């Protein structure tokens, strides 16, 4: 019993965090095998950030301009290349702590753990989701750039995010580990703003099934809905449209609890209409959208209470 | 910017988790130096009588894919200490510390000696923790990190009928009036950790959420009468002193913030949120707020 926002154990990622310094800028790097991955904006000054020509800044650099520190040990940079918005520093030592890993690009609604780091040293771990507007609502201060997002299903670490910047509203933007940004963002200090955000509907439904599993049914009703009528209502509350893929994905949780997806969709419509009336669902007075159907199945029991 | 429920990096604890099996029971153990610590209920009660029957080879300890040989066993309160023939090469610098209600810690949830997740939680005033644990999680541990030293403060033992959890410090002393046996046990009426809600209100102000601030101030006496009415823990002068730095950083005196909290308790949030929450959050200590709004590393 219980339901917490749970992050993956961070040990396999801690053993990869390094500090990367180029001139006056210091940020975090990810050391896997003999390569250190970091945001390419480590080569920029704050002045350069408005309209930086990264190719022009990079050509002026040599290997010895990049200082890489792993713990109390200086790593020697023997090569460098840029791939999209990520800088790849070839080092002369393979990381003995390199876990089994993959680089995966995630879609909005997907969750991951973030190991927040400063000066190559990990300070904390939290769980979050890629918002529909491609931003993440993280907790990052200056010096956190290069901190990474990941999932660990089995013994393999799947790296999905690298932190690059904070937008004016306090939300965060970054790239996959191949340096492609999530969202229409650029690694420039130009006027950029997160688009209007929406609620991840398939995740709220999954979290309503988690409440049923843990023994709570106060929010259910005797109604059903068509998928189209559900979407016509939910879009009026800034909820993402629910697709047939989402309905298919919720199939296992529907079979475990005995509640059809479109019947759970009807409880959701009523919750949006009425509010909670002083009640909570899994200790929350808001509808939670940062748990995927996969997270609910992973954390919850196989036997409904 | 941003404010998340953040746990300490779990790597130093992951390197200590082992699987302990005795008969049909399998649970988690903490391997530090040449000793494995685990709940004594792995032998299940008259624990001294059940333990005397057991021999070293009855305890099967597995660290990864390696079997550890048990060479001795002893009981300390509700914790079993299994002497093994190999010191854990991954043993971090550590201490065993007992925490007080209101203090927070990270939990590394484990199954079959394998860590599955890490979350942050608080020791409730009724000594239970609102964790997320399934069957097989017994022996999972709670900890904090100060500099490079891991302070182990909790070991999981059981789930109560309301779905909340009970356990011991690493010396086997239970937190709360609980016993390690399947008997009629219930968590007492819980209260809200007032000093923690105040710290989280200061964190909201630091992050630009100021709608709840008002021109009023109050007294400890007046505020404590309000806190007692709303099932909030009493606020002591020690709590006020502890909130001193956050009060100096934001310019809001602790009794000035108490008047905001009093107004929130008597009138609610009015459709508004604070740090993305429609409830008053009490699982961040004043130290957690200062650490997360400063970026302290380990
Ligand atoms: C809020 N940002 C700024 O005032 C200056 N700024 C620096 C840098 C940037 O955002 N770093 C930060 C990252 N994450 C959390 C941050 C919290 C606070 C903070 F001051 C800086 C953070 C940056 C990188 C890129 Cl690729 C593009 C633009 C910028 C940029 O605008
Ligand atoms: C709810 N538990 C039970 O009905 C059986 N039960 C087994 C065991 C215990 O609580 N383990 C569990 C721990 N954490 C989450 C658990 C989720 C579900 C679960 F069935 C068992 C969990 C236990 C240990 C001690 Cl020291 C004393 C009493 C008991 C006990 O009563
Ligand atoms: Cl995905």
């Amino acid at each position: 019993s219980g339901f917490r926002k749970m992050a993956f154990p961070s040990g396999k990622v801690e053993g990869c965090m390094v500090q990367v310094t180029c001139g006056t800028t210091t940020l975090n790097g990810l050391w896997l095998d003999d390569v250190v991955y970091c945001p390419r904006h480590v080569i920029c000054t704050s002045e350069d950030m408005l309209n930086p020509n990264y190719e022009d800044l990079l050509i002026r650099k040599s290997n010895h301009n990049f200082l890489v520190q792993a713990g109390n040990v200086q790593l020697r940079v023997i090569g460098h290349s840029m791939q999209n918005c990520v800088l790849k520093l070839k080092v002369d030592t393979a990381n003995p702590k390199t876990p089994k890993y993959k680089f995966v690009r995630i879609q909005p609604g997907q969750t991951f753990s973030v190991l927040a780091c400063y000066n190559g040293s990990p300070s904390g771990v939290y769980q979050c989701a890629m918002r529909p507007n491609f931003t993440i609502k993280g907790s990052f201060l200056n010096g956190s750039c290069g901190s990474v997002g990941f999932n660990i299903d089995y013994d393999c670490v799947s790296f999905c995010y690298m932190h690059h910047m904070e937008l004016p509203t306090g939300v965060h933007a970054g790239t996959d580990l191949e340096g492609n940004f999530y969202g229409p963002f650029v690694d420039r200090q130009t006027a950029q703003a997160a688009g209007t955000d929406t609620t991840i509907t398939v995740n709220v439904l999954a979290w309503l099934y988690a409440a049923v599993i843990n023994g709570d049914r106060w929010f259910l009703n005797r109604f059903t809905t068509t998928l189209n009528d559900f979407n016509l209502v939910a879009m009026k509350y800034n909820y993402e449209p629910l697709t047939q893929d989402h309905v298919d994905i919720l199939g296992p949780l529907s079979a475990q609890t005995g509640i059809a997806v479109l019947d759970m969709c009807a409880s959701l419509k009523e919750l949006l209409q009425n509010g909670m009336n002083g009640r909570t669902i899994l200790g929350s007075a808001l509808l939670e959208d940062e748990f995927t159907p996969f997270d609910v199945v992973r954390q919850c029991s196989g036997v409904t209470f």
